């Protein structure tokens, strides 16, 4: 296995996986590491014969309590459960207007001195609707994409770099410290401040960086935030947890 | 697969399986899910053969930044990848000078009234002696146990479900509400309630309690709370997390 990866330069025709978006005010980290890694994996399956931004709208309105309590924070298992079983259609970003279900909650600052409003505790869950944007060419239904299979990656390095090497990113989770908000560049290790949570993100390659190795991260919070919204990580050590709840999927052909 | 099941009469030669601890006034409730399920496992894969409570002192104070924080919380999965690297000693219960390394930390009230003194958040890790306790027969080195292998179970209840049938209790998690605190008896589904954070615990086994079906979950705050020490919740329904974050392993024997 090599000694450093990116998704992005080894499935480059695939665009989502360079993509970054905003769950705003809203506890969907659950979800947009989920939807995220399907799209990367949908796109990688079929040689970029298809092509979709898995809906983050979709999966978090309409999966019920298996995933959790929506805007209030979520489980991936859960997500990908769903996506196996009620599968997910497409949906863009805020006022994309492509695909199936665009999201519809703004996008906000997340502790980052921008121009966007203020994020400002999770937002509340919309209620789940069986119906594309007026404008969409196909039903929901004929819309929607599956998984074929779902599972869970043991805490194991190696195990968990294989997964990204074979099939693509998959869906994380850490516990988040303050003084993780103001991240900037380099590898984030740990030093101060208070407990925030669990959070969710997709992981999509590894490296070394100056003696330490990293997970290299995507975060939901927009691109202001942190390394163009991408973080490092310490990788090795379950550094906050980081190798504890990797969960993944194959999509159905 | 049968529609009850009970690991406690499954292996009746196997008393770890029966037992409660408890944790005191300290967040190793991710060290005690993991020795519990560890020390029924030796017993069931031995055939009866071995039979020793794997001590929670151990765990809790030597596994170090891999694991977590300590008494401030900490990763299911890294206490059971420590077992199969560093191994873990035998300890018994408070002041049971059973074992190398009994626990340290007194029993306490938690979310009840009762004879003992009141449990708190307040708790400090104690430090990694490696020195089995004075009398021990044996010296730290010769009394660890090593686990063979580690890994996560899927989300899958068909899955979990038959782990156990065939392997042993395991060690799971699950998001604690403040109506959980004063459980009692019956089967627990989250009905109101705010979020106070996960927990992890041990599942040995299932059931139907009229028509709602639950898992059997032994928690380690003493047996004066809830139902003896042990409390059901429902299943199927990924309720709280509870078919999220399983994990297991098999001794090294």
């Amino acid at each position: 296995l090599p000694e450093s990866f990116d998704a992005r330069e080894q499935w480059s025709n695939c665009p989502t996986i360079a993509q970054i978006r905003d769950q705003g005010s809203c506890g969907s980290c659950w979800a947009f590491g989920a939807v995220e890694a399907m799209s990367d994996r949908i796109c990688i399956h079929t040689n970029g014969r298809v092509n979709v931004e898995v809906s983050a709208e979709d999966l978090l309105t309409c999966c019920g309590i298996q995933c959790g309590d929506g805007c209030n924070g979520g489980y991936p298992s859960g997500a990908w459960n769903f996506w196996t079983r009620k599968g997910l259609v497409s949906g863009g970003v805020y006022n994309s207007h492509i695909g199936c279900l665009p999201y519809t909650i703004p996008p906000c600052e997340h502790h980052v001195n921008g121009a966007r409003p203020p994020c400002t505790g999770e937002g509340d869950t919309p209620k789940c609707n069986k119906m594309c944007e007026a404008g969409y060419s196909t039903s929901y239904k004929e819309d929607k994409h599956y998984g074929y299979t779902s599972y869970s990656v043991s805490d194991s390095e190696k195990e968990i770099m294989a997964e990204i090497y074979k099939n693509g990113p998959v869906e994380g989770a850490f516990t988040v410290f303050s003084d993780f908000l103001t991240y900037k560049s380099g590898v984030y290790k740990h030093e101060a401040g208070d407990v925030m949570g669990g959070h969710a993100i997709r992981i999509l390659g590894w490296g070394i960086e100056n003696g330490v190795p990293y997970w290299l991260v995507a975060n939901s919070w927009n691109a202001d935030w942190g390394d163009n919204g991408f973080f490092k990580i310490l990788r090795g050590e379950n550094h906050c947890g980081i190798e504890s709840e990797i969960v993944a999927g194959i999509p159905r052909t």
